[PDB]
């Protein structure tokens, strides 16, 4: 079944799980070392289960920046009149 978003993919999903068949992804692509998508390097994100570019990933952790990294409260504007 050829239902993988990744182009130039030659993986056979004749017998895959509902987690790989539903999301339309390969087990090898799910936890691969940066796939070649649209020419650029795009890795998987177990956080959102979607696909994110490499520029978005950072640090030893290969996950999304949101939540993982931590935006923290912090302040921007001040109170006054
Ligand atoms: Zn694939
Ligand atoms: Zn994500």
């Amino acid at each position: 079944l050829r239902l993988c978003q990744v182009d130039r993919c030659t993986a056979d999903m004749k017998e895959a799980k509902l987690y790989h068949r539903r999301h339309k992804v390969c087990e090898v692509h799910a936890k691969a070392s940066s796939v070649f998508l649209s020419g650029l390097n795009q890795r998987f994100c177990q956080q959102c289960s979607r696909f994110h570019d490499l520029q978005e990933f950072d640090e030893a952790k290969r996950s999304c920046r949101r939540r993982l990294a931590g935006h923290n409260e912090r302040r921007r504007k001040s109170s006054g009149e």
